[PDB]
């Protein structure tokens, strides 16, 4: 032993955190660091980006991914600052990333001088750990304090490090890593006595319903099990529809307006409610469980428990022991009035998504793009979505499972996370397909980093949806406004800019053309090409399922037809018929 | 049913959640609040304080003597702002409390009204959950979730309340608790391959000790037997010796300056340490375990994993269910030169200590003091010790037991937080004897709270150490300064005060007078009087055991000399005499 | 020149700014810079005081009083968050003032050490400069640089220093101080044309009021001219009494709640108001102006015009010059019947207030403290004034003049401040008699701090209102409440306390003997020592001119009659009766 460059000490501290991949913008403020990569066998690697912003969000989409700790850096100044949407992305989503803002020179600091700013406050108020380095020597220390705090605080840490720092050199003993030391808690039993207290509403309910979050993730199979035993429809929330078979014969969908008609339908009717591992954000605002009447919550987070909705019985601890527990117990139930109608309601929606979606010829609609989708993607294929409504709409048609992934920013909804998740997702598996479905507004804050996926050879599948409008905000204009609209603009040739940027440029506007364009885009992708696909679809909008014009005693006939037509539904039916046809009476409705 | 008045909402909210004392002040912006208090049943009670940093203390000491969850209310402003060094005292100790700070009403928000102001970022950088009701309809939610968020994160809840929004109806099915599903997690057993490998090295070390936290409270006996069993010395923290039994054989004390000459040596001589249960925040800095071998932590939080020193075994999990553990699989050690020589060590401090506690007559010292307290105080006494010298210096004296409870602001170090600890121990502990032990200054930054005391009939026994100088802060001027020192004042006669403020004064200043005087300030207290005993005593420092010069081949005889006569240790023996002794030598001395 | 140690330097910097006097509590993380003091011929001094928070409000008011700019200093963590009252205070006052925050030694920066902790988030809200000194060569250019800023931008400057820095020694060449750049802008002259049209509104305005904030200050000569040129009666701020002859024919007071019930009258039936120099907080919530029908402003500030009513005249410049020029241009009035009804109005209010003054026997009550006061107080005496209702009611009582000077905390309405601002208004005038007119619950967060000026012969004459209530707080509870009061508390004797400060006390209880007490309080503060004087009232409310209850058109029979009882103003006169007696009409009473 003797000496080591504090530099490389810092990149032996991420490498041994599992931290191998740091995304950003090489900088005279971020230099001294990055000189350090490599070198010494140190198996740290540099994703260089076009937008500092999609360094961050890439290293927060790694881990959504299931990848390994994501470092992103930032310039003094504006660099830094430009992390900002993929941060708050990571704090809301409760995301562990490494946020490395660089400064100037430790001497330069406090006198006012080019580029130089006290950069604590920036991320104060969303870090979990957010210090400036005082000198040289404990640079190491604070990295991997940071690399501890963000993974077991689940959120970012950052550090802001004047740039002369990483050039000091310091004894090889004095400094280590925390890594070895990594622990987390494995799964927690539940307490019997809540289990029980659930059991019981359980077995009396006349009307149970699963409502699903991604605390179930990797315990699908088990959920549509309970579902079966006790005959409860299965209701899933937007981010976690992949654990599930898509053609799961009780699943619903999810509530509110990224839902389906059947979710929406099935709360409002619901007695009994199973909320298993879910944080739903319009449940008071949007009053989804109005009508319910018990209300059983699990979850691992103390402070979840009761937050949505009064919880008749509260469980903490993991949701597939959970899940496993209340299996177990409960009584199985043979025949049920409700699951019949619920079956039949489904049914009934899968019909309307399936003839939207297998339509033969016309100008394009989303609908059928992500038609072609299901006909050519692999069955592990992960899907990184935007935020606009085109794409969030994907939940409607994309025929997922457990097998797949599915990531987008949920709750921050930051436009432009498509790119980036292609990008920790294919660092993450090289070998794996990877989508990115964009809308054209959300590709236009992020397109110049096509490159980046051209540039180090990770080839993914760029879906863009260009209507010269925006779907979402056209949603967001007939419900509290009452002026016109406007959110018309040019058209783009997004395939022509991929060509430029060193992609496979395709476009497409007839659904007869659909199915080869795609088999096209596909094919150039396993030729190891980037790909963009600038899908021309029309104005239409998907239908608003939070606001249903089908029951006969809700609204009125002209605005049923209204509804009908526009939205190519004639043949979805309320669910109340079914409810009736069954026997039941619907316990809002008149 | 009906409707229900949204301040008593609140109220009932405040009391499912156990938090039935509230600590402030009156104030117009609060009265609607307050205003709700009592009636209909409700249970909350009010507590008013002279200073509102006294409140937000008292709400906070309330629950780290093992109280219910605290509520502490700041008018808007000025009020507001003096909850700061309780709140930043619970931020860092981790203690759950809600603030609320009051406002003026809604109209006059963002008008630049009279004491109008955004009061958001005040505390925006400690608390755990920070908003600003936004309409009187969701107080109710918010202060449900702000009890939940305080407890489930172990840190403070701050609301911000517009005054108007308390005299709002609202219907009673319109809010709700969810301290109904208040869950917390069970001790969790470790890994079982983490014990093992800790047992394994505690078998093979030659100078095993324990460093226990208080982590490890509730745990004592259980440590005490493994010390017994390995013999293996042990170490505590400042904040951790009740957890012993005071006359236990084999405590060194804690290290550093707060701590015994013993520990101080020991850990500096030590192989293996088994870290049980602490975060020691002056490892690092003074260079702790520069001698340690091996390291081995328990701590049920992973982000304290490592943290304080590379670990070479690390075990996640209860430090109970870890110390039975590893009581179990260890093996026992019938004969330890180590332990032997450790026990003498101890054995010579213990005689010193005595020797200077049993003195008969003279000039006042806090050492006997602190006896006179050891012979008059019930077993089960409650200590609320305030930062100073003097105060801290009491963990060499008390002879605490785990049936005793001893607390201060150990890491943020707020002078001033005895009188509080006081008033939240009293709260909480009606029939037991509570003991504030306190230094001028602290006691000077908070005396007027001693008519709350009297007030409220929660009779306390302040016991104030009056030196006309600072101790702690005459130690600070001889190891980093060169001037000369300046820290004395006038005479202030605190008994008077106390007079004056309905309490019992008593002065004395003569070893002879000690045992009267304290013998008739406890009998005044079981007459339902708070005491104020004015102990006048010199400027003698407790001896400095983080600079020991005893060992002749560290100091000087000179260094020497003065050392022993200035401190009175002429009998103290450098722990290497009783290493040698036992045919064992210094690790690191030569 | 050689070398100089870095403390000094800062010394010699702070000295040439004039920042002669730091106030704070000594400490280890201070003492390096402390060790400076003196020495070298520095004349900066030490003024150690009890509280940290009573330090910052010293350092401010130092300020208010005219003095030097001043320097608070507050421990690293607890001593530096005690400052917060003071420095919101500076804040929203727009107060010059320099708070240095010690800190633990840069080696444990960021270490999670004792007592260390990121200060920098602290006061960023409120500050023109919060910086963390980054090395200790810079430390004396940072300092230079707060002083510049605080008095440029006229707000709080915060300087965290570790403190090890100040030991460190550099060349003399190595610093400088920027005081002798030091230079502000001059008064400047209005536009003609703003000034012109100001002139025509007011020579054709019928009911023309003057409104003078503190704008105004060292001109109330020139502003009464100019009231009686054009016979526009007085109306003032609460912070703007002393600009004025308490005695002048044509001052109303001020309005809302701390004010007279003249100017509460004239300003709802005001045709024209020059509001000159004034920034009334109450203007828009208390709908002042709601009955005006021009409106002209006069500021130095250009984000004040048009704040607080819309300004049909915008004058940008000193309002001396401003009122000067006025002065000369406008039309003189001989006569006007608005001029003589309010001068009659006036002198109804002042028949009042006097006979409840010279009340010759019974219980005390706050009119014949002030009574006392005015018939003891030198000329130019200076009174520190206390938030309370008691307190601010003072200006309804104190014969001032500018050769007085009244300070309080009016806007942040911080508790406490009157003791410190006794100091800091002693310390700046030596030979000058100093009032500190506080009420019980302000007195409570303070008194200790009595001792301070004992300690260092700043004779200051304390008058303590105690009334075992709050008044100001029992105001606040007749008018947004429902419920019963409860603002009762205990008998504190304040006098003793006083005493065993090494202060002199007085109690009074009863009018005979107010008269003797004063002269008694006066003569021994004169012989050079602090007085306390402890005035037991009675707990009468200020009558609440906000809510006069006369007029017969606003008010029943019965209202006037229990308002003219219970505030024993049978004689008041509703102005409108003043009005009509001289041909005139109310312009919004029926
Ligand atoms: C433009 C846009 C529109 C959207 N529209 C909709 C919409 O209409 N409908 C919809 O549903 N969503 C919609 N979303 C997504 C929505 O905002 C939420 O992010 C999502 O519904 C949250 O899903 P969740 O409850 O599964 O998970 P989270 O909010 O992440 O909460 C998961 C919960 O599971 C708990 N948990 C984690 N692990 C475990 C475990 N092992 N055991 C037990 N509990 C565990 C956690 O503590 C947490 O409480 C939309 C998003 C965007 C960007
Ligand atoms: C003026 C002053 C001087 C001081 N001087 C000294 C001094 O000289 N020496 C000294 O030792 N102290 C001193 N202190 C106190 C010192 O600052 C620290 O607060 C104290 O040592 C921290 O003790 P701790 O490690 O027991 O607990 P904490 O710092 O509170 O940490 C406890 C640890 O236990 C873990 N834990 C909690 N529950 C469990 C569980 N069930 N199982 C396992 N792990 C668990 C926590 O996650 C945490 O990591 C002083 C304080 C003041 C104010
Ligand atoms: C408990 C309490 C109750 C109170 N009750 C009342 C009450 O009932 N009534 C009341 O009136 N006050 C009351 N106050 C005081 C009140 O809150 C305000 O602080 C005060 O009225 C502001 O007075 P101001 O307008 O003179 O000065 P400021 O608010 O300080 O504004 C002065 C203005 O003058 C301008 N200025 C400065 N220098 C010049 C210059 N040379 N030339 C021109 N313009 C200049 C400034 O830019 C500024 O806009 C109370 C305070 C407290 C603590």
């Amino acid at each position: 032993d003797n000496k080591i460059n504090i530099g490389l000490a810092v990149m032996k501290i991420l490498e041994s955190w599992g931290a191998d991949t740091i995304y950003g913008i090489p900088s005279g403020t971020l230099s001294s660091l990055m000189d350090a990569m490599g070198e010494e066998e140190n198996n740290v690697k540099f994703l260089q980006v076009k937008h500092e912003e999609v360094g961050a969000m890439a290293a927060v989409m790694q881990s959504k991914f299931g990848g390994n700790l994501g470092v992103t850096v930032g310039s003094g100044g504006p660099g830094a600052s430009h992390l900002i949407n993929g941060l708050y992305d990571a704090a809301m989503d409760n995301i562990p990333v490494v946020a490395i803002l660089g400064s100037r020179p430790q001497r330069e600091l406090n006198m006012d001088a080019f580029q130089e700013l006290n950069q604590n406050p920036m991320y104060d108020h969303i870090a979990v750990y957010n210090r400036r380095v005082a000198y040289a020597e404990q640079l190491p220390k604070l990295v991997d304090e940071a690399a501890r705090m963000a993974i077991a605080k689940r959120g970012v840490a950052v550090l802001e490090v004047p740039g002369d720092f990483a050039k000091v050199e310091i004894d090889n003993d004095q400094w280590y890593s925390s890594a070895n030391s990594l622990r987390k808690y494995a799964p927690i039993a539940p307490a019997a006595q809540d289990i029980d207290a659930a059991v019981e509403l359980l077995n009396n309910s006349k009307r149970p319903v699963i409502y699903a979050g991604i605390g179930t993730m990797g315990h699908g199979p088990a959920v549509q099990e309970l579902a079966r035993k006790i005959k409860a429809p299965v209701i899933t929330t937007g981010k976690n529809f992949e654990t599930f078979e898509w053609d799961f014969e009780a699943l619903t969908g999810s509530t509110y307006r990224v839902g389906w008609k059947p979710a929406n339908e099935t709360i409002l009717e619901a007695d009994t409610v199973l909320f298993a591992g879910s944080n739903f954000p319009f449940s008071e605002v949007e009053g989804t469980f109005r009508n319910v009447d018990n209300f059983i919550q699990i979850d691992i987070d103390p402070a979840m428990l009761g937050k949505r909705h009064h919880a008749d019985v509260a469980i903490l601890g993991d949701a597939a022991l959970a899940i496993d527990e209340i299996l177990n117990k409960v009584d199985a139930v043979e025949e049920s009035a409700w699951w019949t109608a619920n079956l039949k309601n489904i049914a009934n929606w899968r019909e309307y998504i399936n003839m939207l979606e297998t339509k033969e010829e016309g100008d394009l609609q989303f609908y059928q793009v992500y038609n072609a989708i299901n006909n050519h993607a692999d069955e592990d294929a992960i899907y990184s979505i935007d935020v606009g409504n085109s794409t969030q709409t994907s939940i409607r048609h994309l025929h997922m499972t457990p097998k797949n992934m599915w990531r987008t920013s949920p709750l921050f909804a930051t436009m432009g996370i498509a790119i980036p998740g292609g990008l920790g997702a294919k660092n993450t598996y090289p070998d794996r397909q990877v989508w990115n479905i964009i809308g054209d507004g959300a590709f236009s804050m992020t397109y110049p980093d096509v490159v980046t996926n051209v540039r180090y050879n990770m080839p993914v599948i760029n879906v863009v949806f260009s209507n010269t409008e925006y779907a979402f905000i056209k949603n967001k204009y007939e419900d509290t406004n009452k002026n016109l609209f406007g959110v018309d603009f040019t058209d783009v040739d997004y395939a022509k800019i991929a060509e430029a940027q060193g992609a496979k440029g395709f476009t497409v506007s007839r659904i007869e053309d659909m199915d080869r364009v795609m088999a096209e885009a596909v094919a150039a992708n396993k030729a190891g090409h980037t790909v963009v696909i600038d899908c021309k679809i029309t104005q239409d909008r998907p239908i608003p399922v939070e606001t249903l014009k089908l029951d006969s005693k809700l609204y009125s006939e002209d605005e049923i037809k209204a509804y009908k037509e526009r939205y190519e539904a004639a043949n979805l039916v309320p669910f109340r018929e079914y409810l009736e046809a069954e026997g039941l009476e619907s316990k809002y409705i008149k």
